[PDB]
């Protein structure tokens, strides 16, 4: 019994390929959302594991008939739900190659070429931000390949929290604040949790449609005054740029002088956004960022890395190795994260960003910004509907105005949200901010092109039309 | 501008199988461990991302000439090195397919086919596993696939820790004791302090070759409740099922009922050893399972998956839930519910994931148990056979008895009038600097000696038999 035969392995994995490259032409085909129902698949699959083993023709047919119909189609040109996943077809080279290599990069020695590279893209990528020496390798400071945003802030969080603690000694933990803005609520309090952190020391900042729902410097500075002055330490503080409902933008200029006036740890966290800064008319999102002490942003997001891809530059590496240890030219990147092992993570971020050029990143970037304004463009020559927030990037949050019905507004938004996704011809998701439930309409999804966009608004009028 | 065509994509995806298919074809020939310095690959790129695009010709010539050559081979059928990292091609498709979908699984309503196949295939698995209905979503418990044995270790830690600090209040975070093995003492105190345990409440059991460096339970005992008596609360176990060292086990059946006893979150992490588990005449080893209330194993090691795969099953899944949420509603609300789905952001640690079970799926259908049992025996019976040879030569010494797969060995002191420890230091150096085989070293008990962890999918008999004789030839150049 051979699991791996090269020949064998090359026969099923070409299959494999042409079968994905059908998905890829078909799927606008499919509803985007599926209609099955809870526990379908249990249904339809044995409950127990084969004895003997079954041939690979069933196992397709399996999945094309129980599998993918019942896949929400992220890749669909048509999906714009949450936020678009973006690819390429470079990283899907660079994830191939990097899981048949299968190595394990958790020093230097147990696979060179591996950290080498991470530590070349991560500094490739920072001066594409224009971010300070302060941030490089080859400067004063460094980046890690993580997977996701919330292991990123974990490990940021905790590195903060072991400056603390060394300085003030364990027992100080119960007077450690952490603040978020109120538009971070169902990440970034799990975060600190599970740092440690006491209940009621992590601090949500409450904002309002005055300051486009992004963080207010004064209320801030408030929180954090009354906190010094009642004997707490503030200790960590997670500006976003481009928050996951509307994407508001922390103002990361003024919140990182307060953060380094009080001894604060300020990261932002860019996983969407932070992309769109490889653009100079941008870049102004990051001004202050040599203030800041941890960035991090996903490519797996808006920069056409598959999942799993997070990018996390630190100031001062020595801290964060500080953190996670109970005790040159080349580091061991066990060192930079959570656990032992890592996949050859930098390889498909070389390979994007040798494949296309900073040039077509920054078109890509452009483009998907340009049907976002062409979409907003389109809803505001509707009267009958409202854009309630500024788009400052891909994503547009708009509604049907409460003088288009009698109902309550809310309950007309959703209707007709309901009415776009039970189509099947679209997926998008909802989101609630200052008491107003809103659409969003997130372009970006690398199969979309304009007259998707386009067919999209005719959808949207035309239920409209019949909801009304 | 379109990074993603479909045929375009075809054409260059196909030709990166062809790729790879030669590098496994070809890997055998090139040098297990790599000789490059550090630093060497700064000279060969530019310091800057180009502007304009770089023909793949280009990039696949750098693969070959700057990449491949700084490489630690792990699929080389001469690595012996830790512990193998072990594939197979339904695990590849599973993988080339998962990153296709590209889906984001943190909800079942953001995907139900991912989400509900993780779950019948975490149940496949621990029936394979004999695992008792108490770790089954058909059952009361559940599993979910992590990427890493840390960061499964830390969630059911966290969730000790939640439980604690729920029914004692958050001060009292000072007084948890967290105790494990000190043959796992790289990962688990990292981990330990990760969760917040206070650097003196991270307690290593000293072990000693009369127990093979397995936790006695008497030591454990002891440490127990003498922290008791001092007034501190034990909180968790790790009881480790094939230490990284020498594959040590520690005895679940007595470690867990001690566990119960006094309260403590008894973890079993079975990176390497719990896939053997899926044979019978390995199964003793969970042997009290039912009284444990975590466990792991990492297919991605002996398991034909590749990295990332951790499967982590969990008796009590509300406490890890109630863990891993700030939700006060969720909180508020103590008890079971009537849903039959689950959303696996609730799990982990982040929001988004892969379509993990889906390369695991096709992994048990495409081999079927008893395959994968045949696997798993391959390795010990080439295992077995090398301690074999390993014991009819005098000059060398079988330091401990091999558990499993790997087997740790080393020259005797009295071969030569040098420090044995240098001696064994050489031989070593020797066998890696012939870039034909990989083996790491390991200190146990002041022991120094070589280990030969074998289970390398391209293995086969005729490797193990060439790498005893190469070892026999530098042993002999060495005297
Ligand atoms: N257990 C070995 C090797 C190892 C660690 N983590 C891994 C993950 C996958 C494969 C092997 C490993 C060690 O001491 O580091
Ligand atoms: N951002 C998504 C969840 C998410 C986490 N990671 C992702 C990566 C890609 C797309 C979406 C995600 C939300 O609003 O809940
Ligand atoms: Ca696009
Ligand atoms: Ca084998």
């Amino acid at each position: 019994f051979k699991p791996l035969e090269a020949e064998e392995f090359r026969k099923q994995a070409h299959r494999m390929v042409d079968f994905i490259a059908d998905y890829y032409k078909n799927v606008e085909t499919y509803p985007v959302l599926s209609e099955v129902e809870p526990g379908y698949l249990r249904k339809r699959i044995p409950e127990t594991a084969p004895y003997l083993p079954e041939p690979l023709d069933d196992i397709m047919k399996d999945i094309q008939k129980d599998i993918i119909p019942g896949m929400t189609n992220w890749m669909s040109p048509n999906f714009y739900a949450f936020f678009p996943a973006t690819v390429s077809s470079a990283a899907f080279l660079g994830e191939m190659l990097s899981t048949a290599l299968n190595s394990v990069g958790f020093t230097w020695v147990s696979s060179p070429a591996a950290t080498e590279l991470e530590m070349i893209v991560m500094d490739w990528l920072a001066q594409i931000l224009k971010l300070p020496k302060s941030f490089m390798f080859s400067g004063t400071g460094g980046g890690v390949i993580q997977n996701t945003t919330s292991e990123s802030i974990l490990c940021t969080i905790i590195a903060a929290r072991e400056r603390a603690l060394e300085k003030l000694g364990p027992d100080s933990i119960g007077k450690l604040v952490c603040y978020g803005s109120d538009q971070t609520h169902t990440m970034f309090p799990k975060t600190c949790k599970l740092a440690g952190i006491y209940p009621n020391n992590i601090r949500l900042i409450p904002t309002t449609v005055e300051t486009d729902f992004g963080i207010s410097p004064q209320v801030l500075r408030k929180m954090v005054e009354d906190d010094v002055a009642a004997g707490y330490v503030p200790l960590f503080l997670c500006a976003t740029l481009g928050t996951t409902s509307t994407t508001a933008t922390d103002p990361v200029d003024s919140l990182s002088e307060i953060a380094n006036e009080f001894g604060i740890w300020i990261h932002v966290d860019a996983a969407y956004a932070g992309s769109a800064c490889i653009c100079p008319e941008f870049r102004h999102y990051l001004d202050g960022i040599e203030r800041v002490d941890s960035l991090s942003l996903s490519p797996h997001k808006w920069l056409l890395a598959y999942l799993d891809c997070t990018c996390l530059w630190v100031k001062q590496p020595h801290l964060l190795l500080r953190a996670l240890t109970t005790n040159d030219k080349v580091v061991d990147f066990k060192n930079w994260q959570i656990a032992t092992g890592r996949k050859f993570r930098s390889l498909k971020l070389w390979l994007i960003l040798r494949s296309y050029g900073v040039v077509n990143l920054q078109s890509h970037i452009r483009s998907d910004v340009a049907m976002a304004k062409m979409f907003e463009e389109w809803v505001r020559s509707d009267s009958r509907f409202e854009i309630v927030v500024p788009r400052n990037f891909s994503l547009v949050c708009f509604r049907l105005k409460p003088d288009v019905s009698s109902l309550h507004v809310e309950e007309v938004n959703k209707k007709l949200l309901d009415m776009l996704n039970s189509t099947g011809r679209v997926y998008m998701t909802h989101t609630i901010v200052g008491g107003i439930y809103m659409l969003r309409l997130a372009v970006g999804s690398s199969l979309t092109e304009e007259h998707h966009v386009r067919r999209v608004w005719d959808l949207i009028q035309k239920l409209t039309d019949d909801l009304l």
